């Protein structure tokens, strides 16, 4: 049981390279619409304290040097929503995919496809945090790298980069341009609200755990779905809903463990704790597996 | 840091099937010559005891189904490598990469597509492992996904996958067909040996704690690589080669700290442990990330 991420090729034929002035950084190239991070604009003085719209009247498409590999592509449009810059140019693309624009809800995954200078450098597997963050692996130049999910040839884009926090997390928008959590896309000190665990997902990985073989973490007890609440908020994690209990139920039906009866297993983990072992090479609960990332690897 | 895979569009490009008979496992089309598992050519009862010679010989061109999607692809010749069946085509694939073919040592990473029925499924990084097996994820039908490395738009393929042994990790072969590890392609009892943790992985682990200014664990002593190597190998750890030591001379540079200072940082803290401190923000020593990989996520 690994971390998998979608294959990114699909993703791979939409990136390019957005250059304004002294910023260069990532573009989504989807028709003949390239998306990038409206902070592309700002000049290393305008960044401390942007005003976007005051920013982005003084520009002219001429400003925008959008490039496809090696090959430019001339803006004839350019227009903002959000956080977001739609820069309109004279070429389809003709690798684009069938697609969607998604806004995922905390403890959802999604894979991220990092790119620098328009072209793509590594693919990773990310949950959005109940505190809307992200805990990504980006560097100088990454923002306009996207994540998104693929159910059978149709990406939905999910996260459009943006900012790197001072803990070393993540923060961006959808691909309309509206921010995950209380961030703000201005260089200034940030930080996030406390997180918590996805609860729903770390029994997704018990599950996956048992799946491939190790019990060692159950026990014979079993919980009340309130009791049980209880003790998860005690411990910073996320509530348990009758809905995930369903969501789980494929989970549970295949390897026999009623779901309350692994809440009883997990509750003893947190109370106990792992005592120095390890679930599927872990040493800490994992939290990024959903139920459904469970079952598409799994099965 | 967390597991990065090479984005795998280069790669999902060159997938196909493969079928003999009922048989269906995935190919890679490159050129005009498509690769897969010798054992596609097996009936359920030729695996347990198969003559690969006698079942090629009996053999013909019309008896391979190669498609790309549901796109037949005509066979117009078929031969033997060791274990990696080689189908000559009537069409070039436009999709190859710049590619080479070549063949790891235990502790490198690489990138994995799993797929079936030649369809992209997804993608993680796997260790080999120095027993010769990788910690993969792989259901039926999963052989014939591959390994890979890239490096400046040249896909370096590594590993072609044949068979899960009885503790659920993985064995393949590289492009030529000839197996990592003792392992043969017949459906019988086979076991993967004792393995050992990657030294010169730790030791990248530890560079990067140090360049983020983790760096506890720096003593102020030093050994000579063959002290060093008797007794890793007391703690179950690889012996360094002077390749490995090589290979860590970027990370030495960029921080400082010498090789030989390290190794004996590494020797401390197997004879003592770690005394309830984290690097990292972890209680293990991280065995599979290369310095390669560790230099891939800072650049
Ligand atoms: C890291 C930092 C001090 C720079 C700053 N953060 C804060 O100012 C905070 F305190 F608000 F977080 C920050 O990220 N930015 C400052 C400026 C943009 C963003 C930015 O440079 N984005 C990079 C896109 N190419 C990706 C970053 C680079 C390092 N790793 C990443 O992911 C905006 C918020 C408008
Ligand atoms: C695991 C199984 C008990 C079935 C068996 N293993 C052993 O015989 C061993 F133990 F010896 F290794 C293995 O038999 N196979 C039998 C037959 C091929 C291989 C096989 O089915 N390969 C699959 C390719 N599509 C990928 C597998 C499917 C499950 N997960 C995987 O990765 C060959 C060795 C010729």
């Amino acid at each position: 049981f690994r971390k998998m991420a979608f294959p990114s090729g699909k993703v791979e034929g939409c990136m390019v390279q957005v250059t304004c002035g002294t910023t260069t950084l990532n573009g989504l190239w989807l028709d003949d619409v390239v998306y990038c991070p409206r902070h592309v604009i700002c000049t290393s003085e305008d960044i401390l304290n942007p005003n976007y719209e005051d920013l982005l009247i003084r520009k002219s498409n001429h400003n925008f040097l959008v490039q496809a590999g090696n090959v430019q592509l001339r803006v004839i449009g350019h227009s903002m929503q959000n956080c977001v810059l739609k820069l309109k140019v004279d070429t389809a693309n003709p690798k684009t995919p069938k697609y969607k624009f998604v806004r995922i809800q905390p403890g959802q995954t999604f894979s991220v496809l990092a790119c620098y200078n328009g072209s793509p450098s590594g693919v990773y597997q990310c949950a959005m945090r109940p505190n809307f963050t992200i805990k990504g692996s980006f560097l100088n130049g990454s923002c306009g790298s996207v994540g998104f999910n693929i159910d059978y040839d149709c990406v939905s884009f999910c996260y459009m980069h943006h900012m790197e926090l001072p803990t070393g997390v993540h923060a961006g928008t959808d691909l309309e341009g509206n921010f995950y959590g209380p961030f703000v896309d201005r260089q200034t000190a940030q930080a996030a609200g406390t997180d918590t665990t996805i609860t729903v997902n770390v029994l997704a990985w018990l599950y996956a755990a048992v799946i491939n073989g190790d019990r060692w973490f159950l026990n014979r007890f079993t919980t009340t779905l309130n009791d049980f609440n209880l003790v998860a908020m005690k411990y910073n994690y996320e509530p348990l809903t009758q809905d995930h209990v369903d969501i789980l139920g494929p989970l549970s039906a295949q390897t026999g463990i009623a779901v309350l009866d692994m809440c009883a297993s997990l509750k003893e983990l947190l109370q106990n704790g792992m005592n120095g072992r390890t679930i599927l090479g872990s040493a800490l609960l994992e939290d990024e597996f959903t139920p459904f990332d469970v079952v598409r690897q799994c099965s």
